[PDB]
């Protein structure tokens, strides 16, 4: 079988972003209890991150910028509020106790496991802490502080000359676009919802620049895209990625927000068709990076990232949910498995297939 490292830290669930604030670390700390009574950890390589250093962090992000991240507390922020103005902290992106560490965990494992894979010592990372697609070379943005993803990449380019990042996640994957817009040695491809949404940005007709131009692909999408209608898509369009590009690393952001009952979201994935996509990009034997991302709904992002660890180590898990330390999070059914909603699919199938076709026109100008 694939060899599968997981990385999680047990103070990850306790980082708090403040009352009222939908982002709940805790569902990473789900997560990982509901997999460990599912019995996975016997099938695969648990690690605890590193607590990602600033020399690590500046690989990417500006230095003052960082400084910034480890000096604010919520003690201080009178003396700081011009450069949380700056450095866009204090609202969505809120200062809390222990805001650096969280960054340093979140950060960890995603560089961790990538310098994993480039050691040829796993064939697939886990790191369901990480994610964090918003997060700007020198500001904060959509509760994203550092961007994992992008400093994750940087460490794959150091072995790989070409590498594949995939965001399914609902918002558009737009720090790591930004971070990687003008290279052909990073692929981003992001399926989320457009039209007046978070971030702004992903529009069909952004294709990078430069010598990335073609080297960013974005499918935007509309409310109420369900599990048939994503993997009539998602499949063909990258598959038309791996055949055209040839990444010889992939990274795929596994953003729960595109479930069907988010809190903030509105697809109507199911977990199995989230996991379609995991499915899917297994079957191409590269080198695979699997990261975290939004959700709202806690229940129902701890079924999502269970499942999607028992894809990566290619194990059926039933349906009828184990005891664990959140059981009463799960009703009223107690299943791992979700049910769509009633809600319409604003795509219509020649909408998707339109919209299919100008990628695949895009990607045949690759070389
Ligand atoms: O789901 C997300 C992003 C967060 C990202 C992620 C992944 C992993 C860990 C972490 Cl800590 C964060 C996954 N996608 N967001 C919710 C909606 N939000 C806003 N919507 C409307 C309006 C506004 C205005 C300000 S923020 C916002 C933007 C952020
Ligand atoms: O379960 S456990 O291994 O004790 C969790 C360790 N948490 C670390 C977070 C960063 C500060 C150092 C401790
Ligand atoms: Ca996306
Ligand atoms: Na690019
Ligand atoms: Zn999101």
């Amino acid at each position: 079988k694939k060899k599968v490292c997981y990385y999680y830290d047990g103070d990850i669930g306790n980082y708090y972003y403040g009352q009222g604030h939908p982002m709940k670390p805790h569902r990473i700390r789900m997560t990982h209890n509901l997999l460990l009574n599912y019995g996975l950890y016997r099938k695969m390589e648990i690690y605890r991150p590193h607590k990602a250093t600033a020399e690590e962090m500046t690989k990417y992000h500006s230095d003052e910028y960082i400084k910034f991240l480890r000096s604010i507390r919520p003690d201080n922020m009178s003396e700081y509020s011009k450069q949380m103005q700056r450095f866009n902290v204090g609202e969505d992106c809120p200062v809390f106790d222990g805001l650096f560490e969280f960054c340093q965990l979140s950060t960890g494992g995603s560089v961790a496991g990538a310098v994993k894979l480039n050691r040829q010592q796993t064939d697939m990372a886990v790191n369901w802490a990480g994610g964090l697609h918003h997060a700007k070379k020198s500001e904060a943005s959509g509760f994203c502080y550092v961007n994992d993803i992008v400093l994750a990449i940087l460490e794959l380019l150091k072995y790989h000359q070409r590498v594949l990042y995939i965001d399914i996640d609902i918002h558009h994957g737009d720090g790591v676009e930004e971070a990687f817009y003008t290279t052909d040695r990073v692929m981003t491809v992001s399926f989320h919802k457009y039209g007046e949404y978070f971030p702004g940005t992903g529009d069909l007709r952004d294709i990078g620049a430069g010598k990335g131009k073609y080297y960013a692909v974005n499918f935007p999408m509309r409310d109420g895209i369900d599990d048939e209608s994503y993997g009539q898509i998602f499949k063909p369009i990258i598959s038309k990625v791996m055949e055209m590009y040839q990444p010889s690393a992939v990274v795929l952001q596994c953003g729960a927000d595109s479930l069907s009952g988010d809190r903030l979201g509105c697809f109507n994935l199911t977990v199995k068709g989230h996991a379609k996509c995991v499915e899917v990009v297994k079957t191409f034997n590269l080198p695979l990076l699997m990261l975290g991302g939004g959700g709202y709904t806690i229940r129902n992002v701890a079924r999502c990232w269970t499942y999607e660890t028992a894809v990566a180590l290619d194990c059926e898990i039933p349906n009828e949910l184990p005891y664990n330390d959140y059981f009463e999070y799960f009703g009223p059914d107690f299943k791992l498995h979700i049910s769509p909603s009633n809600m319409t699919n604003q795509n219509t199938p020649e909408y998707m297939e339109k919209i299919k076709q100008r990628l695949f026109e895009n990607l045949r100008m690759l070389p």
